[PDB]
Formats: structure tokens, C-alpha cells, sequence
């Protein structure tokens, strides 16, 4: 009797959240994208006050990219809600491009009221300079990124999958792609 | 440069580097010796292999300590550059014996090329690699030259050169920014 996030949010099936990841290598093609985020106050101790999904089958073009579909949701947000600080929490199954991260990052700049922190579930092409880039540009303009680990799984299938009493469900390799992935990022923005 | 090469298929299948791999039980490594001169052609060169299963006195890594003090006998005492090209990293109980070795003879300088790391995700078999750099041992990752090298040396390949596999150079980013990352700090 209590407000959840879940009941905030319009949930994804268990298969779209984990069928990019499930027995499936790093360096594998996609299934579906996906962004959920959560919008809070200052405050982490306060309660949340909204969140949203932003789904769909892969290889959106530029524009309707879940990171760009996100800001033109919370730009508008912004207006229809008191105006204070604001801390948001990404989770995202993919890497941003450099359109993305470039907007974003303009988005930081004119509002920064807000702080963003970006979870990531597997990176993509990171062997290509836009996409390293890209990671670079963003925690220049002061958002935080991390890879998703098990806690973070486990919290985004609380929060934003229709588990159904269920558990989260973890896959054998997921705390090894975790170590590969957060290594790898951690290098690209020092280098 | 005589050494009793290994087969191509062997090489191939061993050396591949994809980070999370299976059915593959057997460590190889391959060594070389040389002065510390960096002109001073290759002084010996040898291969061992040995199952990742229980006796760890049997992985490559112990065998190679005491074929290389019987060689350290028949020869003179001097300064040596060893290099190794292994297909799995050191085991934690490996990583003590060769750092106890490179503390007690200074005169070599041990640098090791590592096709895939052996349980990266595990704390103890991080601690194995922190320990060999601590004894001064390089470690690195291979990359392309150093898999060309080690055909090159290693391989019958019958003049034939060495060809890449896929994704070679994906999943040697993935291993260095991870090799890296273990030893911060
Ligand atoms: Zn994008
Ligand atoms: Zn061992």
C-alpha cells in the first residue's frame, strides 16, 4: 500500500529485458532497445516522482533513439513541474551514438539543475572512435556512467519489468561481462 | 631457432581469445630466453604444456622453473630476458612460485604475453597477476604482433602467414582495459 514505480510505468515483457544479454556474447547483434528512468529530487531519501520506459524493436533511427525520445519527454516535464533540482537515473541496454551524446550533453548544459546518471547493460562498438567519443563527451558535461552490475539488473526487474511475484533470474555470465565492460569503460573515458 | 613446434590447429584453437571461453582445459605456454643485450639472438626456446586440473606443480609455469634452472646450470651466470606467450594466465598458486623466482634472481627480467585471462572475475585469480607485477614480471595482453610472433616461432605453419581469426582486436580491448584495470593502484 505503499507507491511504486512499477505502477508509474507501463512495464516491458521479461524477454525484452533479457533477451539482448541471455546466453549471449559481448560482441553479439540486438534484439531490442531500451531506456528506463526514474526523476527525483535532490533528496535520494524522498520518494520517487516519475519514471518512464522507453521501448522498442532495434535499430531505431537517430531519432527516435530512446535517449532522444527521452529528452524531448523530459524537456516538457520540466515545464509542467515545480521548478527545483533534479537527480535522473538512466537504465540503458545500449551505447549511446555521438548524435545522442551530443545532445545530451547540450541538454546538461542549459539545465543544470539537473544531474544525470547513466547505468549501461552492454556496450556496443566500442572499438569505434564516435562511440568511445561519444562515453567521453558525456562525462564531460557531468553525467555519471557506470555498467550495470547484478544489483542494477535486479532493481530495473523490480521497478520496470512485469516479473509477476517472480525473482530476477541472473545469467551465468553476467558478473564476467560486468568486469570486461566496466574495465573497458573506465579506460575509454581515462584515454 | 629448433623447437618441436605445435600444430596450427593447436595454435588456432589455444590461442584464440575470446575473454569467456570453454573446453579448453589445457594451459600452453610457449617461452623464449636471450640476453639482456636487446640484439642478442633468441638462446634457447621452449614449449610446455599441462591440464589447468589439480597438480599445479604440473602447469606449464612450474615446469618451466626447473627446466630453466637445469639450464641456468649448464650455462653462464649472466643477465636474461625471458618472454612467455600464454594461453591462459597465471594461477594464484603459479603467480607465487615465478614471483618468488624473479625476487631471487634479479638478473632476469620475466615479460609475459597472455592470450586470455584465467578467471578475471575471480578475487583470487585477480591477486595472481597484482602479485607477478609486484615481482617486477610484465603482463600483457596479446595483440596481433604478438600472436604473429608466437606463429611465427612456435607453429608449423609452413612458411604460410599468420592469419587473424574474428574479432581478435575486439577482444584484445576487452582484455587490456581489463589487465589494466586489475592492476590500478
Ligand atoms: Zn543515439
Ligand atoms: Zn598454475
Amino acid at each position: 500500500m505503499k507507491p511504486q514505480i512499477r505502477n508509474m510505468v507501463e512495464p516491458m515483457d521479461p524477454r525484452t529485458f533479457v533477451s539482448n544479454f541471455n546466453n549471449r556474447p559481448i560482441l553479439s547483434g540486438l534484439d531490442t532497445v531500451w531506456l528506463c528512468c526514474e526523476v527525483k529530487t535532490k533528496d535520494p531519501s524522498g520518494p520517487p516522482l516519475d519514471a518512464k520506459i522507453f521501448q522498442g524493436k532495434v535499430y531505431p533511427k537517430a531519432k527516435y533513439h530512446p535517449e532522444m525520445r527521452f529528452l524531448r519527454w523530459f524537456h516538457k516535464w520540466r515545464q509542467l513541474h515545480h521548478d527545483q533540482e533534479y537527480k535522473v537515473t538512466w537504465y540503458v541496454s545500449w551505447s549511446p551514438c555521438t548524435r545522442c551524446a551530443n545532445s545530451v550533453a547540450t541538454f546538461l548544459a542549459k539545465d543544470p539543475k539537473v544531474t544525470l546518471t547513466i547505468f549501461v547493460a552492454r556496450l556496443y562498438y566500442f572499438w569505434k572512435p564516435d562511440y568511445q567519443q561519444a562515453l567521453r563527451i558525456l562525462a564531460e558535461a557531468g553525467a555519471t556512467m557506470k555498467i550495470m552490475n547484478y544489483n542494477e539488473f535486479q532493481d530495473c526487474w523490480n521497478k520496470f519489468v512485469d516479473g509477476r511475484g517472480k525473482p530476477f533470474k541472473p545469467w551465468n555470465n553476467l558478473p564476467k561481462h560486468y568486469t570486461l565492460l566496466q574495465a573497458t569503460l573506465g579506460e575509454l573515458l581515462r584515454h
